[PDB]
């Protein structure tokens, strides 16, 4: 294999790990975000501003024809499809809507409201991930409202958290995400884009972190946003009994760098405020907020992720690349080692401590470090990842360049 027949060059450099090759099979798209495939391996993309759009694959995982599913200019992100194939439910940032779904034809018809009142202007992506275990279950992610929405301490904000829904119990016209009806399964959790499951039915979401963040020392603002904080990946468990777990956000953020840190010792991993004062203290978090399981650099700005599949037992992150970084970092997808517990229970293999140094590049740009954006700097962003159903392809979705790849065992 070396590309698919009639598909544009790529844009940017792209450069594969050892064993696997990449090929766009899609550009010139409208911003394409949340990508997936149907049940008849069809590949779904999310066009930011035009809609959802279908694409029909050959033997290879190329795209042989495209169309409109939904015309609609306010999806702006999330996209699932049922277990069953015969519903799909995608996102604008207020409004979470289903349609039936025919995957022989690509056809959505019958719009129904499920989930309102859900936007801000600041994170306003609602990536949205049914269920597999438990199909009659979906789950919506609402990202804080600022840098640090102090509001967001309390559940009943509806903001940097995720909700776990029953389809079959909600009324016909839909129900506000702060309803009884939306249980939260995680909160205090900044902006968690990227949502999966494992093999047990566990839900791993995956958060962009605070930016300009800074460390109080004896009184004096210390600049340490170029390598803290972490971003970081929660196991918020079973969805069928949501728990609200509490992430931290808006108060205690994870340590990447421990040089910066020099009242106190810490370890990656470790908790810290910005202020360290009154009630909201380092050792606060120490006894109150639940620990991710791994870290990713900082700025990277994971979008999506997902499980490899069969013998696969690594993790995979889309990281679309900082803004509040110099230089920048991330425009990349990553590689976590894991492993599998009898159950289907995902857990990485380094310790949280160790993790700084346990993820490895899939897919690069020449260089993250030269990409500014300004004049011919220009790189691809990785936002969404969609395996297909035999492991073998994984597609990676490229928003501010139009493209979507494919990387091929
Ligand atoms: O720290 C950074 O440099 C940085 C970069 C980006 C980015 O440009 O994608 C995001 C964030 N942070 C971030 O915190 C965040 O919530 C976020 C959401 C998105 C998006 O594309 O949906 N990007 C970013
Ligand atoms: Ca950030």
């Amino acid at each position: 294999f070396v590309s698919c027949p009639g598909a544009p060059q790529p844009r940017y450099q792209m450069n594969v790990a050892n064993g696997f090759r990449v090929a766009p099979v899609l550009g010139g798209l409208t911003m394409p975000r949340g990508i997936t495939l149907d049940t008849r391996g069809n590949l779904l993309v999310v066009e930011r501003g035009r809609g959802l759009t279908g694409h029909t694959l050959d033997a290879n995982g190329c795209v042989t024809s495209s169309k409109v599913v939904i015309q609609d200019t306010q999806i702006n992100h999330g996209i699932d499809v049922h277990p069953s194939g015969r519903r799909i439910i995608a996102s604008s940032g207020d409004i979470a809507w289903s349609w039936d779904y025919d995957p022989a034809t690509m056809t959505a018809t019958n719009r129904r409201t499920l989930v309102t009142g859900m936007n801000n202007f600041y994170h306003f992506t609602r990536t949205v991930h049914i269920s597999r275990k438990y199909p009659n279950l979906f789950a919506l992610n609402v990202g804080s409202d600022g840098n640090i929405d102090v509001p967001t301490r309390q559940q009943n904000s509806g903001r940097a958290q995720i909700r776990v829904f029953d389809y079959d119990q909600l009324p016909q016209n839909g129900v506000p995400f702060v309803s009884q009806y939306g249980r939260v399964l995680g909160y205090g959790l900044r902006n968690d884009v990227g949502i999966t499951e494992d093999r047990a039915g566990n839900i791993h979401s995956i958060e962009n972190s605070l930016d300009n963040a800074y460390r109080m020392v004896n009184g004096q603002r210390r600049d340490i946003h170029t390598n803290n904080p972490a971003e970081k990946v929660y196991n918020l468990g079973d969805p069928s009994n949501p728990r609200a777990i509490f992430g931290g956000y808006p108060d205690c953020y994870t340590v990447w760098e421990p040089s910066d840190f020099t009242d106190s010792p810490k370890q990656p991993g470790d908790w810290f405020t910005q202020d360290n004062s009154g009630q909201y203290t380092d050792a606060w978090c120490n006894a109150n907020a639940v620990k991710p399981t791994l870290l990713l650099p900082p700025h990277t700005a994971p979008l999506d992720m997902k499980f490899g599949l069969g013998n696969d037992t690594n993790l995979y992150v889309a990281l679309h690349g900082s803004w509040n970084r110099q230089p920048p970092q991330g425009y990349k997808v990553v590689v976590v080692p894991g492993q599998y517990s009898a159950s289907g229970e995902w857990s990485p293999t380094a310790p949280l401590a160790q993790s700084r140094t346990a993820w490895s590049d899939l897919l690069t740009n020449r260089n993250e470090n030269q990409c500014s954006g300004f004049g011919n700097a220009n790189c691809f962003r990785p936002v969404g990842l969609v395996w297909s159903a035999d492991g073998q392809n994984l597609y990676v979705s490229s928003d501010t360049s139009g493209e979507v790849f494919i990387i091929k065992r």
